[PDB]
């Protein structure tokens, strides 16, 4: 898995343009401020534990949000961070996960849809922690 | 070297605060509109053949800004898409080759500072080709 988190002032996104596996949700358009947007592309390594990969993934997000007092995460599918992907199904798992857990440790969590196009705006705060890099290997 | 090419209403940055690795310069602050912005990791593999390297960067640039018809180009230095860096020194050296070669061939460039932390803006198209990953081994 691999991860790019974002400390961002806010972070808007809409869906534009369907694939052969978009996912039809009520997020179809979005918008979050003052948030952690994390960047995700699951991996193909990933499939051999998916609930570890989440696993994994939740932890980091939280080391850096706890170090930020951030509460709100956008969860964004961004499949550009590897070359080397998961299934469609393994990455919508993971994806879900990831929100799941999340919210479970009770964040603010946005889901952008899967398999979309999507048009997004951001606008990332530029101190020394707000963009991070993460290798998620579960 | 690995690009993430990004299809942009604009791309603004500042710089905030200097790294120990950071470029002299007055460019602190930028915007460009209807651009291609070109987030860029140089590798260590890109020390073999530095020139080949930028050569073949501009290549993919200029396949995309044609198909897009964008004259616009953001070249953004940006370590996180690589876990396997080039030295500083190759970095700005092919960063700045990929900069005057975009020029001589008429496009026009905003370079962002490397080494600084900066806060950045930027509003993504959201079409197929509005992102693209791209891999570049020298020739
Ligand atoms: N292994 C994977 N990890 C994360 N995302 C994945 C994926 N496989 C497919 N996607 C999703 O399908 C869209 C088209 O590839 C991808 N779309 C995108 O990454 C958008 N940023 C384009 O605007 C994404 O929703
Ligand atoms: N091989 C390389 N390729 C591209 N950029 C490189 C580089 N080595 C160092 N940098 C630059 O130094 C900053 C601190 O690592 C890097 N900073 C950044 O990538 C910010 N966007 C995130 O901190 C970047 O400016
Ligand atoms: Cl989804
Ligand atoms: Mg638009």
């Amino acid at each position: 898995m691999k991860m790019l988190l974002i400390h961002s002032d806010y972070l808007e996104f809409e869906a534009k343009e369907k694939t052969k596996i978009a996912e039809e949700t009520e997020n179809l358009k979005g918008k979050l401020d003052e948030c952690l947007a994390c960047f995700i592309a699951v991996e193909r390594e990933d499939e051999n534990n998916p609930e570890g990969t989440a696993i994994g993934a939740v932890e980091e997000i939280e080391k850096v949000a706890n170090q930020l007092k951030v509460n709100n995460i956008v969860v964004y599918p961004y499949a550009h961070l590897s070359s080397d992907l998961s299934s469609p199904e393994t990455a919508v798992k993971v994806l879900k996960d990831i929100e799941s857990i999340l919210k479970e440790r009770g964040y603010n969590v946005l889901r952008a849809p899967f398999g979309w196009y999507k048009a997004f705006k951001i606008s990332c705060k530029g101190h020394p922690l707000s963009e991070l890099s993460r290798k998620i290997v579960a």
